[PDB]
């Protein structure tokens, strides 16, 4: 028992599959969205309570959380569209649209020094998302864009996005299967890789940065070596529902989600990774030799498959997210022993 779990509690008020949930910088709130586009803002500790509720009329693909505006939450449309929405005064700051092709705003990822955010926007999907992308770098002081990045070697969809601790490097994971990692202050790609066979769904910096972790469409979690391009530290074939797609089956009809939200997440010093499992996150210890992952812990709960998840840790208090297909997420607090 690395943990200790000091309970499990479930917010309800989503009726559809959950698309995104994070926890806000604060570690206070939460942000939810499901696949009818409404997205709530609401805290859990020391209760559960909503603080905003909204109905989204645009297709809303990516949420993100400002980093030195705790209240501000920065939204990704369908339709070519990045919000800024003030979850405090429940209203939109902005709205700046793509002047573009590019309708599906796929990642948001806001830098660490508050002063920059970078969205992915890909082409529509095909009647698959071998798709034309393009990953666009902002100023968060005029909410305007500043330049766009060249994806080598074609324009792609960009899936997945994330700093590094101090903002200097962005990893990316894209339709194409490869992973690009960013130079920030020179705004050029510094290394690319092909990561897995199919997408990149989730990318993600280790905590001392020697390393990215990746997870995509071939089932398999990849530790890769930051200062050697391609070069792999470890590799693991999770079970097939921590890739999906995420089956929800009356008879019949059923229901098919591709990962969207973020597929992992980490404990604060990055020794444990959360994943989704049909029945809920499964917990796996980081940096072991054993050539099958063996699961950890397992925090239970659900009766429809996990398709994202979070990891917060605030007031030296872990708070994990389990969403699912049925909308219903599970927050589960632990404490390290
Ligand atoms: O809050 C604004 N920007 C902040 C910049 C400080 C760092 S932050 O708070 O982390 C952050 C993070 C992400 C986006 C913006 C910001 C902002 C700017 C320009 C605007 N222009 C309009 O036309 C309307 N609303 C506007 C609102």
């Amino acid at each position: 028992q690395p943990f200790i779990v000091l309970g499990q509690e479930e917010y309800g008020e989503h009726h559809s599959s959950i698309m995104h949930c994070r926890v806000d910088c604060s570690g206070r709130r939460v942000a939810s969205l499901d696949v009818d586009g409404v997205i709530k803002v609401w805290s859990f500790n020391p209760i559960m309570q909503t603080k905003a509720s909204s109905i989204s009329k645009s297709p809303l693909l990516s949420l993100e959380w400002a980093t030195k505006r705790d209240r501000l939450l920065l939204l990704g449309s369908g339709v070519g569209t990045v919000r800024l929405y003030d979850t405090e005064a429940k209203k939109n700051l902005c709205e700046i649209n793509i002047n573009d092709n590019m309708p599906r705003i796929l990642s948001l990822a806001c830098s660490p020094n508050g002063a920059s955010f970078v969205c992915s926007a890909a082409a529509p999907s095909l009647t698959m998302n071998q798709v034309p992308g393009r990953l666009l770098l902002w100023d968060t002081k005029t909410m305007k864009q500043q330049l766009q990045f060249s994806l080598d070697p074609e324009p792609i969809a960009i899936n997945c996005t994330a700093f590094n601790h101090n903002g200097n490097l962005l990893v990316t994971g894209a339709a194409d299967g490869v992973i690009r990692l960013f130079d920030m202050q020179q705004h050029e790609c510094a290394m690319s890789w092909r990561a897995h066979y199919g997408e990149v769904y989730s990318v993600e910096f280790s905590y001392d940065e020697n390393t990215v972790y990746s997870i995509g469409e071939d089932g398999k979690f990849i530790q890769w070596n930051i200062h050697k391009s391609g070069l792999k530290v470890s590799e693991y074939s999770l079970p097939s529902d921590a890739t999906g797609p995420f089956v929800l089956s009356y008879s019949g009809y059923k229901q098919v989600q591709v990962p969207r939200g973020r597929l992992f997440a980490f404990d604060s010093e990055g020794n444990y990774m959360l994943t989704c499992s049909a029945t809920g996150g499964v917990i796996y210890k980081l940096g072991g030799d054993e050539k099958v992952l063996e699961s950890c812990l397992s925090l239970g709960g659900h009766r429809a498959p996990v398709v994202t998840v979070d990891w917060s840790t605030a007031m030296d208090c872990g708070t994990c997210l389990t969403a699912s297909m049925d909308g219903k997420i599970k927050l589960t607090t632990l404490l390290a022993h």
